[PDB]
């Protein structure tokens, strides 16, 4: 439904590494069709592989209250959208392009304030 540019980003959060590797795919929001649990999976798909990190190809639902929005995880690499899960592996996600935000860090995870709506408004809705 609603489809934006986005490729994968490291695993680890223990020590809040960050390391874009070039990586393209997509993310798309659905609201689930078979709407299960109505709550919205973003699943990614790819266009090159992961690597150098654990993550793999998924549809992961998104559970208000138990996912919480940070803005930005790492200063040494920005535009990076953390999305922190609750004993249900955490995912990480980089805007692919490096001809688009290389905008100062602020609330940056591609855009600022675009993203910052967009994140709080899904979470809230189940339908």
């Amino acid at each position: 439904v609603i489809k934006f540019r986005a490729g994968v980003c490291e695993y680890n959060e223990d020590s809040r590494l960050c390391t874009p590797i070039p990586v393209q795919g997509e993310i798309e929001i659905k609201p689930n069709e078979e709407e299960e649990l109505g709550f919205w999976d973003f699943e990614w798909r790819p266009t090159e592989k992961p690597v150098g990190r654990e993550l793999d190809p998924i549809s992961l639902i998104l559970i208000p209250g138990e996912t919480m929005w940070v803005p930005i995880k790492s200063s040494k690499s920005g535009r990076i959208f953390a999305l922190v899960f609750s004993s249900n592996e955490r995912y990480f996600f980089w805007l692919q392009e490096k001809n688009s935000g290389n905008l100062p860090l602020n609330e940056l995870s591609a855009k600022d304030k675009e993203i910052y709506n967009k994140m709080i408004g899904v979470l809230n809705n189940s339908s």
